[PDB]
């Protein structure tokens, strides 16, 4: 059968490319048979819609970001959580092992089988003035995703949160509803968001993993070698996925500053102030038990 997929991103975005990768592994592992078609640009609606979809069963995946989860699946917050990862190996490290692990078998609870993560970067202010401090973010109106933690985060931070779906920021930037968002440099890249607010400054606040979720619905009518072709085409397409993100910020960061974005670096940023400010929401965020050891497991991840 074909799978359908959705994601927000259009059909060259590197997590597009990787499910379509995905699914060319997954025509071979099958033979010609299976196959995935991704449905880009929000067609099947926003991310939170895409995962309510497949909770249900009416899609069979969606490649979403963390945040999406943020008010169903509790365990998702914690890789959201503010200054949480110190760098890219450690997210790697963390998230590719036993504690990212815990947080992939949560989603079953909620019926959705977490195939796998992709990484994200590190998301960052952008508006139309630089910031440095939570000084400057008092009356910025910034958007943030539908998440009451990434709410509290951008308060945290000083600015005026105001959640929109992905597709309509570009929009809401242009008509001044809002005049700031955050997130990775391809990102604000790919959506041109660079063009009405072209001050990049790296507070560098958060790296919520992308998240490859299948419809459990669904999956629970396949058989086990069905089920493990399917990890093991998603667990695939991570190091391709790899290879063309790490391009892809790289690459996003001379389009911008060549379209006039002015990116302040994250050294020249007040880290610890921001930090200070958003360490309190991790206490508020851990719910259970369980959600403590995993963020503890992720500490100690060196
Ligand atoms: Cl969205
Ligand atoms: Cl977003």
């Amino acid at each position: 059968r074909v799978f359908r997929s959705a994601d927000v991103h259009g059909d060259s975005f590197p997590t597009n490319m990787a499910v379509k990768f995905m699914g060319d592994e997954l025509s071979k592992l099958t033979g010609g048979k299976d196959s995935i078609k991704v449905f880009g640009n929000s067609a099947l609606g926003s991310e939170k819609d895409t995962v309510d979809q497949v909770r249900i069963g009416a899609i069979d995946m969606a490649r979403v970001n963390g945040a999406s989860f943020n008010e169903i699946v509790p365990e998702s917050l914690i890789p959201s959580f503010p200054f949480l990862f110190r760098d890219v190996d450690h997210f790697r490290k963390a998230m590719y092992g036993p504690a990212g692990q815990k947080i992939l078998d949560a989603f079953a609870a909620k019926g959705m089988i977490a195939l796998t993560f992709y990484e994200s970067g590190a998301r960052s202010i952008y508006a139309k003035r630089p910031v440095r401090t939570p000084a400057d973010m008092k009356g910025l109106k910034v958007r943030v995703q539908p998440s009451d933690l990434m709410v509290d985060e951008i308060r945290a931070m000083g600015g005026t949160p105001t959640p929109m779906p992905f597709a309509e920021v570009y929009t809401g930037l242009k008509t001044g509803l809002v005049d700031a968002a955050e997130n990775n440099l391809p990102s604000y890249e790919e959506t041109k968001h660079f063009e009405v607010a072209p001050d990049y400054s790296e507070t560098q606040h958060a790296m919520t993993p992308e998240v490859l979720v299948f419809s459990k619905k669904i999956w629970d009518t396949l058989s086990p070698q069905e089920q493990a072709a399917i990890r093991k085409a998603a667990a695939d397409s991570v190091p391709y996925y790899q290879k063309l993100w790490t391009a892809r910020e790289a690459s996003a960061q001379q389009a911008v500053t060549k379209g006039g974005a002015n990116i302040l670096p994250a050294a020249q940023v007040d880290r610890a102030a921001f930090v200070k400010a958003m360490q309190p929401l991790w206490t508020k965020y851990e719910k259970t038990p369980q959600m403590k050891q995993i963020v503890d497991e992720i500490e100690a991840t060196k």
